[PDB]
């Protein structure tokens, strides 16, 4: 599906993360170190500029993602 390089075309953006079990455009594992993009979680589903789908997983994901509270590399709601 997408590839790594993808979620940098949102810097400064927010984006909506559906929650998927099969044909997701991203699998995404979240990180506590080292992630290839940081990104603040959101509360609101307001101003999200695409809607993107993820599938968590634990192994070889295609983007690591460490979440954090402020100075994010973008903005996700996460449904």
């Amino acid at each position: 599906g997408y590839g790594k390089g993808y979620l940098a075309m949102f810097k400064n953006k927010k984006v909506r993360f559906k929650v998927v079990n099969s044909f997701p455009d991203l699998k995404v594992q979240f990180v506590t170190s080292f992630p290839d993009y940081k990104v603040k979680i959101s509360n609101s589903s307001s101003f999200c500029e695409e809607t993107i789908k993820i599938q968590v997983v634990t192994s070889f994901p295609d983007v690591k993602l460490q979440k954090v509270t402020s100075f994010g590399d973008f903005e996700a709601y996460i449904d």
